[PDB]
């Protein structure tokens, strides 16, 4: 494919290098195409990016729903999601690029995705926490808040520890999950 | 002092133009030093930059030392510290140069290694709070080192990935996290 040949390079480059690091040109080189390509479906550079964030985010959320079955209680689903977050090949491997990007385009008026993609990012925690209320596993009045806090705290543990033994990572994340859930009841 | 003049001039350049755009040439001339002297003190731009970060870290700790008096109990020092981490970065000028740098060197072990010794300094703050909290029955934590890494990285996640909301909400959420976390320790 071609449109899905560029994305494959954009993704790989945004991961290896940074957002700025890789530019419209660099893509075309390895992606092997021209300028026009990036016009109809691929408007601006930030467009080709927000696109990938959409894909990747969906791939992850999909993989989660296919694997969330191994977790019988929502308390287990919480633990699992956070753990899985450390090993997926999806979405999380772009957080560094997201930061860079967000701090270099939070000017344009299209912080619309960053607040549209955010809902999908914290939705898994929304469902997990909401369902937990239906199962009496816990009682949280401010779900939306907790969801946001959890998603970001976790994203932090995954992103700012990406420089050490992965079993150490998985250990921490679990001690985290424990402490969090424990502070909820 | 010529070393200090470089660190100072370089800090501003990085702040005004970012890491990548800033060159050792500019730094050399504006600090009225030389390529040779710059090499002898820091060898590289990356190293020069890590030194800046080191100075800053030191200043942050010095600021904390003073600021933490407003918090009598460790429980409070926890709430306060996390709040400071979020509010101060909201307007930290070097922040942009750190990002550019960090997300461009998290692939080299040489640099990523020194950046860990650096964050460790940041994490020590939590380590102290928790240990002192133990020796006061504010809580009981057998895995202080662990909790400290967790607190620090979770707080950082809230600070970094929340940027898309008004500051009072951010503060509110942070304070909410500090509550949940502190509650899950008793």
């Amino acid at each position: 494919n071609l449109k899905d040949k560029i994305l494959g390079v954009a993704k790989e480059l945004f991961i290896k290098n940074g957002y700025n690091a890789t530019t419209t040109g660099e893509i075309v080189k390895l992606s092997e195409s021209s300028k026009g390509n990036l016009y109809y479906h691929f408007k601006t550079k930030e467009n080709l990016f927000l696109e990938i964030l959409n894909i990747e985010e969906s791939k992850w959320q999909e993989q989660w729903k296919k694997e969330q079955i191994k977790a019988k209680t929502n308390r287990e689903k919480f633990y699992l999601y956070n753990e899985l977050s450390l090993t997926t090949e999806y979405y999380y491997p772009l957080q560094n690029a997201i930061i860079e990007f967000y701090t270099e385009y939070y000017k344009t008026n299209s912080n619309e995705k960053m607040n549209k993609l955010e809902n999908k990012y914290i939705d898994a925690y929304h469902v997990i926490f909401k369902e937990g209320n239906l199962n009496g596993e816990w009682s949280i009045n401010d779900v939306n808040a907790v969801s946001k806090i959890a998603a970001n705290a976790v994203n932090g543990i995954v992103t700012f520890t990406h420089e050490q033994n992965i079993n150490e990572r998985i250990k921490l994340m679990n001690k985290f999950s424990q402490i969090f859930l424990n502070g909820l009841s």
